[PDB]
């Protein structure tokens, strides 16, 4: 085998086709299915799996009840074939309440995240074996994408903060090669809160647009150049703006250099990616709750700042139910690195109280330049029909 | 790995004997095992799978009520060896309620199809990864076989409809080519409602008895090209004639060329082959209901109109059971490209009210030129142990 | 790949060690296990898997009750790796109500058998796809080994019967090479009804201690020359004897010619194996019921008639209950060919009533030149907490 | 492939990281999850699979009532991939309430051990299939590590006993040589009671902290040189002492000569390691009872007598919960051999009472070079929501 170097350009999409969805929670009110948070997938070259941190329980388990809390130490990271759902032949791969993996093209590397908050871990499994490990710096839940890592030619990108939800953070991208970490470089550019990046091969670096719990909607955005182990950021120059809550398109600002301060502290994973002057992305059809999810293309939105001219909209989840977290992950083709996303469809406690459980299933679309429909792929699951 | 290239005599076969059966219902009401319905098998040239399209739930589930509709987002195709039946442990390889599946011999390509009937779309997912995609042309629920489809060479020829149930249809035959679509062929010949095709290898060309929702009860016939990607079509000569309702054996009739117009609007997913001038094919019991299902060979019911000289036939479903779609299958053999049939046993809501839910077993039985008594391979579910 | 041609000594064991075991009924309690009968093991040359009869359901499936019947058109056979229950997750090889498969060295040949008592089928599945077929030749319950079939060089021999359970049947040997039947021979010699042998491999031949359900508690021996197809038979010499009911060691006999006609309709499948003069062999401590299981070594048992001479027993299964069906099984070694048996424990209606439905699980000891100590290892099931 | 011959510097160790953890007990009850006891860990080249001796049953299962006992004729050796919990997919790997596993680098090896106390035997299963056997020599409780065995070169040692919970036993060291054990060597050295060892690679030999249920807390240690089938034997040198019940660390005591006489006849298997002078090794935080689960580094604690100098600690399992049974367990890194450990989380009868049953679930750590918080990973089952 040689390693994933990434070198292709990258497709010429037209918009995004169906690929997967596993019905967890419908499966749940009938069959031992396992409580998860924060998912993910990721795809070695011959097949994609489907990451998710189980909360070391499933629905019927009484133990589900308080699945709202984001980190015990019974969070394990689960990994199925993608379409597979969690049932207990499921693997726990490794302890964590936050992770990110990725395959360098030979073998798996598994960024793990369990302990105190104040004083957690970093576990860095590769090729099956614990290769390194690294601890705490700012004492204060040492966190991760919640996505998959990227390599290119043998040195794999995590981006991993330390520091305030609601303040300032102190943010690093580490450079494991092959399990053991090479180097650190701590955050450069403009940025002013990274957190849970969605990143993607840019070749020849690696690009992400991540969250920002401080003080904006707009989309951070964080380039790691795999040349030099240097870094630089900003934000994403669309007017339309994309993470929850935002203020709402007339309104709404961002000049892909500062932080917009419109409803800034507050968050949700979410991603995005150029193409030309534009910008492939996706967020919430609510502006305030998770409810529902679309994506579209804002003309420009990449190189000119608060462009606001949408076009190639779709519901990927109609604005009637909830949707979540959502990053990106790639997928190399015979001629071209194509561009996908997926869904976290959760289900349970604070929005939903009929249950005592807070549990996810998930949906994705591939990009395609192919030609498509419409629809509407929720979760499906009838709360009324729901264990507790 | 080398491509399938079909190169080799049809087997002479003498019959049907059995070879495989999965009990699903009958584990259902002791088992999480999922709610499908028009399944299918396809074996690529080591082994052979069972797909199913599911209702994205159990029988358990309370979301096992109404299962009886047709087409719903949650709606994923299951993919499992052939003969293990549908536990929580099988992946729903994409999402689709309606498709096919077949393996080019180097990767497998399957055509999912999902979204609303108005404007659906349809994923070309080939070797894990989506490749293509295409939209819907009538805007009025594309469909396509629910069967698998062939490949000779790389290109994997699907006949796909979107049009009308009962009325003209826009019916084309697409040429997938490694997930790619590389061409598009409007239907020709004079078949007049080609609906979820049985195809098969016909080297150096593609066969399909399909059905004929619209005026007939005998069964369409396309027939496709793979050297200039053309079309042809027509209708079996057999006057014994197999869909579902039918007229009845003595007063039913097809003379190849046009649809009988003999209780025509209904069907059913059926199949049938040539071998010289004479037709294996197989029908229900029944010719109102889908009860039972025989098989037989009518002499001269390829090459001659209105044939009704039946021999070999054979009970495989008896008559006072269920029964339901119908597709083929090959199988290369060491010397003989041997054909195979799977029929679909359902279960549930309209004809059996006791039940809430609709879900099937399966049951296969495969070409023979060896000996073979008589049986007769229902279900077996007690409806009473049933659950709802 | 290469074929086994078993050109290997037989090792010269000193008794019995302990190598498999799956609990299977003490899990149905507490889990989706299957409900089968008549059991066997079989290895390609890499591992063992075991096989068994199922009943088209689970123990806790309502569709349990009645478990009792033999045949039914729903019994399929599955396969698992050895050691794993018959789990949802099982995959059901076939259908079939009488089986026999072996591994020619380079894939399984399965003979599957199901339909009416009257005319069944008997389908040849080898490499996967369906090879071969034959039908019923007596009209009588054309039944098989439950055993597995051993092959040398390519040809694959399985003896069958079609006929009465108490009178004369014709009992012949199919030689099915890689699937198709390539010979078929009547049996030869002494023997007066032969059902249900435990074969194995005697360079460059095949020897099978079967059944005698007719007149004879002593076990019937079918020797196959691989060499011209020929065939010869006769019955065990020892005078301990071992089928069930028999007389009892003091009064029992044989002669190594004719059936003793000692309580001989009745039977039970057994095994056995030469060893210079000796005979191995092995039969239910219980000689009127199937309770406990023991095996021993007689000296001379194998040349002289009526030798009573006994040496190195075991008590596998304590008397005070259930064993069953028994069948033998062959293990390349690196310098010789080891012999292993094992013992279906049924569980279930007619004995225990509690219940109304039938299982069994199994325990498999192997042969060792090593040492041993001493023990009883039972179904081990409650049937009191046992459903149903 | 060639055979582990382990000659790679043991890794220079900076403490302990997070590996696995599987949730078990958590999942029991709310699936079909096995009921084991006395688990550990082992892995071939490519990945780690985790062991235990299942009680023939499942949790639900009216048949964990009583799970408390040590040997029945159901304890079958479960063997699942690194993090997937025993659910009813598990296979049961041989017959056995005490053994080892190990991969000489080829295949694995499993002293799988079951029988009357009195006179028990010890399969031993290589490839797949028994190779040898060998039976009680002093007629009482024939055992073994209940850890894995290590191999250097083809030839794998497992050290067993024979003899006396509470007095003199006939500990003794076997040699199988790819399943057939080519030699046997008496314990020489001071150990006065060695019990369930925790052994480990110390090219080019074997080393092993073991356990001492006669009249010891600190552990024994057995050397075995692959060279010549010799054995030496001794004690730690540590003061702090690791066993349960042993006195405290300010009134402990050890030698590396004797038995401390120091609440001695009591025991838990429990494992260490040297580096240097120093010895790398881990007690229940509790001196009593198996509660909580620490590690440390004892500077000097390998060569010096009486050492209490501790550093490095870490909690693995809080103090207020449930530890028990500890092994130790290697692998290859591209430099180094690693240094890992697992804890056995056991739940149930005598110390908790609310239930019958008496499971276990781990969590398992590997040694690091890198950083690390600190955190508590227990078992996390709450016993009010567990069945019965
Ligand atoms: C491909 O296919 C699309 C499908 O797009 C998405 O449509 C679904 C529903 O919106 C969505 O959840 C799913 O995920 C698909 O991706 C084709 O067009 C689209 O489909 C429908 C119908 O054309 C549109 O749906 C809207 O939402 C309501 C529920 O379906 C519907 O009631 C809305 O219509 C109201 O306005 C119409 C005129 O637009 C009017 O006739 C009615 O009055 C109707 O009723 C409401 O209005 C009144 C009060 O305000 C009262 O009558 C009554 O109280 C009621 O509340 C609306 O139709 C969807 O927006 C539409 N367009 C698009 C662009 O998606 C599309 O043909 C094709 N496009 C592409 C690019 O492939
Ligand atoms: C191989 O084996 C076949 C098996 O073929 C199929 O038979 C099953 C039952 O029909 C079917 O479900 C299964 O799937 C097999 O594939 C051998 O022959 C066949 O088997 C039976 C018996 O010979 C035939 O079955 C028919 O269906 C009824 C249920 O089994 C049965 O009652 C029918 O018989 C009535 O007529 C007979 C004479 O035919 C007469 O003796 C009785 O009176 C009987 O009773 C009814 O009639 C009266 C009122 O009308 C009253 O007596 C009473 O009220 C009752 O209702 C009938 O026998 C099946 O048709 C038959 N033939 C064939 C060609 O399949 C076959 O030997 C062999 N063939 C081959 C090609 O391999
Ligand atoms: C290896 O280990 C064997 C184990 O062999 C098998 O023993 C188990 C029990 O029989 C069997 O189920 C398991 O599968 C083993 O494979 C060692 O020896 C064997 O074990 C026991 C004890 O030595 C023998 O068991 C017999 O069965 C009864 C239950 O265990 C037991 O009660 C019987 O003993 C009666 O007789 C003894 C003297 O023999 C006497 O002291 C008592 O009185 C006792 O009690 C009954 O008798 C009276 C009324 O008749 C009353 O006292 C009271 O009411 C009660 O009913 C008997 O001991 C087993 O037979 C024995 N021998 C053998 C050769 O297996 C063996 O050491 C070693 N051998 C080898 C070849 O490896
Ligand atoms: C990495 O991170 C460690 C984490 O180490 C371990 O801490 C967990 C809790 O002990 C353990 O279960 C887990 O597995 C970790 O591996 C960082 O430090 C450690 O964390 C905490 C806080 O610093 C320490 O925990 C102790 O245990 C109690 C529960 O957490 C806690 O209440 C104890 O504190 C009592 O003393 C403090 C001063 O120490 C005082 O402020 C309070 O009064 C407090 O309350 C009790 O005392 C009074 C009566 O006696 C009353 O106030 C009241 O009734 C109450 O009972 C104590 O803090 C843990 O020991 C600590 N240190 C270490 C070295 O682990 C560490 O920063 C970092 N270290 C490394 C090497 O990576
Ligand atoms: C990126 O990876 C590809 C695959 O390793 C490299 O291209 C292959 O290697 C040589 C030199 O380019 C060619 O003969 C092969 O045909 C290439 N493979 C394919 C599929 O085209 C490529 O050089 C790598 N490096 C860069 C910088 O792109
Ligand atoms: C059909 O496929 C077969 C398999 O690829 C082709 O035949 C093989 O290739 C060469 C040329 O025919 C022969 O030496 C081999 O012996 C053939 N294989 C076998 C199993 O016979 C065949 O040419 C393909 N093309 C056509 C048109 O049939
Ligand atoms: C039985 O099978 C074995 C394995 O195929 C044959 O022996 C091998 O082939 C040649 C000729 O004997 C030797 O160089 C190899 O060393 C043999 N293999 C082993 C493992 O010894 C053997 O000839 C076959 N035929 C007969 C009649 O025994
Ligand atoms: C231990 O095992 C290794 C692996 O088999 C042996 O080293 C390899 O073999 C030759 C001779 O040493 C070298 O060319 C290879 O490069 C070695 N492999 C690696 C990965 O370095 C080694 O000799 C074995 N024996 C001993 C005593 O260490
Ligand atoms: C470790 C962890 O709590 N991850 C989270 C997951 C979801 C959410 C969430 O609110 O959906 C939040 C966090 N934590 C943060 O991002 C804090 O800035
Ligand atoms: C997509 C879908 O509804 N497939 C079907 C499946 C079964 C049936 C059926 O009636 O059994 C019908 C359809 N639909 C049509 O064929 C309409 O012409
Ligand atoms: C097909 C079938 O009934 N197999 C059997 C299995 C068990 C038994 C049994 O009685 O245990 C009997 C049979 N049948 C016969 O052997 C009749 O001679
Ligand atoms: C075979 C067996 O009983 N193994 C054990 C497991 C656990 C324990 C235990 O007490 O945790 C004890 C034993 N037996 C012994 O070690 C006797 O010295
Ligand atoms: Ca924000
Ligand atoms: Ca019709
Ligand atoms: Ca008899
Ligand atoms: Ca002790």
């Amino acid at each position: 085998v040689e390693y994933r170097n990434w070198s292709k350009p990258q497709c010429q999409i037209t918009g995004f086709a169906p690929f997967s969805k596993d019905n967890s929670i419908r499966l749940s009110a009938g069959g031992d299915i396992w409580v998860t948070r924060e998912p993910y997938v990721s795809c070695d070259p011959v097949k994609c799996y489907q990451f998710a941190l189980g909360q070391g329980t499933t629905l019927d388990n009484k133990h589900s009840n308080d699945t709202v809390h984001d980190r015990i130490p019974h969070r394990t990271l689960l990994m199925n074939e993608l379409g597979v759902p969690f049932h207990l032949g499921t693997r726990q791969v490794c302890i964590a309440w936050s992770s990110s993996s990725c395959h360098d093209g030979k073998a798996w590397l598994h960024v793990c995240i369990t302990g105190d908050d104040k004083n957690a871990t970093a576990s860095f499994i590769y090729d099956g074996r614990l290769v390194d490990s690294i601890g705490s710096w700012s004492q204060n839940i040492l966190r991760t994408q919640e996505s998959e890592c990227v390599c290119i030619n043998g040195t794999c990108t995590v981006v991993m903060t330390d520091g305030s939800a609601s303040g300032r953070a102190d943010t690093r991208i580490l450079f494991i090669e092959e399990g053991k970490i090479v180097h650190i470089s701590p955050l450069a550019g403009s940025a002013q809160h990274v957190e849970e990046c969605s990143c993607y091969p840019r070749y020849p670096g690696v690009r992400c647009i991540c969250r920002d719990n401080w003080k904006g909607s707009n989309r951070p955005v964080v380039d790691i150049n795999m040349e030099d182990y240097s870094i630089d950021s900003s934000y994403v120059c669309s007017g339309l703006v994309g993470d929850t809550p935002r203020n709402d398109d007339r309104s709404s600002n961002s000049n892909c250099r500062d932080p917009n301060n419109e409803r800034g502290t507050q968050g949700v994973k979410g991603w995005a990616f150029d193409n030309g002057n534009d910008l492939w992305m996706g967020r919430t059809i609510s502006k305030d709750l998770r409810s529902g999810y679309e994506t579209f293309k804002v003309i420009g939105g990449w190189s000119t700042p608060n462009s606001k001219s949408q076009i190639n909209r779709q519901v990927i989840v109609d604005s009637d139910n909830r949707s979540g977290y959502s990053g990106i992950f790639s997928v190399e083709g015979k001629s071209c690195i194509n561009r996908c996303f997926y869904v976290e469809l959760i289900r349970g406690r604070k929005q939903e109280t009929r249950v005592w459980w807070t549990s996810n299933s998930i949906v994705v679309f591939c990009g395609t330049s192919g030609t498509y429909g419409t629809g509407s792929w929720p979760d499906g699951a009838n709360i009324n029909f729901m264990p507790i």
